């Protein structure tokens, strides 16, 4: 059974991170992707930015194509809109927090 989720969160350096299945992941500024196998949920937040919303893309597709070898069926969603499939895996949406500032040019990023 597949399921991973991913945290896709950045600005001018975007990564996509391995999280737990889990609401608690969540946040309303970044993006996340929920693998369930042949059906990938890409979802953002309402204060992700351009960025992470085309790297969310990049990913859900890559993992599509590549790992799937394009068999699977990336879904967009967002706060509010989540498929009936994200709810079974995650359980009802609780209130989200705010997500952190993208940047950190000092730090290894
Ligand atoms: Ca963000």
């Amino acid at each position: 059974v597949v399921q991973r989720l991913f945290q896709v969160k950045g600005r001018r350096v975007v990564r996509a991170t391995e999280v737990p299945v889990s609401w608690e992941s969540f946040n309303n500024g970044d993006c996340f992707i929920l693998d369930l196998g042949n059906n990938i949920h890409q979802w953002c937040g309402s204060n992700s930015n351009r960025y992470e919303r085309l790297k969310a893309t990049q990913v859900s597709k890559g993992i599509r194509d590549n790992e799937r070898s394009g068999r699977a069926r990336v879904h967009v969603s967002e706060e509010g809109t989540e498929p009936e499939a994200m709810l079974q895996v995650l359980g009802p949406k609780p209130a989200l927090p705010a997500g952190t500032e993208d940047t950190a040019k000092e730090d290894a990023a």
